[PDB]
């Protein structure tokens, strides 16, 4: 039961650029297609009927938290790129927290897609998906947007098998609680096994730390969704990385692609490739297939 007048008017104006009237939106609350800490995601239809994904924020009840979440995420409306998840709009209403309306992703998240045994994506398919992610991240980096939670679970696949970098902006949540731990300097639930060494040490995130995460995502792709560092406790991830240890080469990962992964995990952030370079390198590797 959130009230508009309470929010900063500058934020209200920004939100009203993308507002969706309740009469234009039908939500199927019995059809859950995602689960987050802030609320579930439901099959919806946006009116001419469009199939969409409706992210609930009903678990966020405080106006100060709603304001902070909207403030941090609204920039999503200014992004436009085929490999970046877009915002369809925000449904405000007299009862309940704002609903975030997102495009429906027919093939769900990339991790479950590649783990599905009937799919059996080839090495070529998987490098192609990785290339798509790199292009989306190249775009976000060019907007100086730091993702902070890039991972295979957080990329979606639409009906044409276009990969959308996701779980950012107004879509931000923890959609698989298993892979977030408070065993870190911030005390907050963080994806510690996707995080760059310097982020674990200094609590700071940059595009270069997104690059580290992208390296882990490539490793997830080549292993068809195996969990990283299964034998490393969340207590030990920092010292593991300090010792110079890294994820091992996956059986079906091409040597040059593993070289790419290792570059992404260089201890010196400035030594790691840009997403622009990653697109060029992965494109070349992809093309040999
Ligand atoms: O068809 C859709 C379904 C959910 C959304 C929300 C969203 N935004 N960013 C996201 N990152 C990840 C997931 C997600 C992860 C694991 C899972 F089992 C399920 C989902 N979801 N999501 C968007 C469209």
């Amino acid at each position: 039961h959130i009230d508009l007048s309470a929010l900063n008017p500058e934020l209200v104006q920004a939100v009203q650029h993308v507002v969706i009237g309740p009469s234009s939106l039908i939500v199927h609350f019995n059809e859950v297609i995602g689960r987050g800490h802030f609320g579930c995601v439901y099959h919806g239809t946006l009116l001419k009927k469009i199939h969409c994904a409706v992210k609930s924020l009903n678990r966020i009840t405080d106006i100060g938290e709603v304001s902070q979440f909207l403030t941090e995420g609204i920039i999503m409306k200014d992004f436009s790129h085929p490999n970046v998840l877009s915002l369809l709009g925000i449904c405000l209403r007299s009862e309940g927290s704002p609903l975030v309306v997102l495009p429906y992703m027919k093939h769900g998240d990339l991790r479950n897609f590649i783990r599905n045994e009937t799919h059996n994506p080839t090495v070529k398919d998987l490098i192609g998906f990785g290339l798509q992610v790199a292009k989306g991240m190249k775009y976000l980096a060019s907007k100086k947007f730091v993702h902070r939670d890039l991972a295979a679970r957080n990329c979606m696949l639409d009906e044409k098998f276009t990969v959308k970098v996701a779980d950012f902006g107004l879509a931000r949540d923890m959609y698989d609680k298993e892979y977030y731990s408070v065993h870190n300097k911030t005390g907050a639930k963080l994806p510690v096994k996707w995080m760059a060494l310097e982020s674990l040490q200094t609590q700071k995130f940059t595009t270069k730390s997104d690059v580290w995460s992208f390296g882990v995502l490539l490793w997830e792709l080549m292993t068809r969704g195996a969990p990283p560092y299964p034998d490393v406790n969340t207590f030990d991830i920092t010292v593991y990385l300090l010792q110079g240890r890294r994820l091992l080469q996956p059986e079906y990962c091409p040597d040059p692609l593993y070289e790419v992964m290792l570059k992404c995990w260089h201890p010196k952030a400035e030594m790691r490739p840009s997403f622009s370079e990653l697109v060029s390198r992965i494109s070349a590797i992809f093309s040999t297939f």
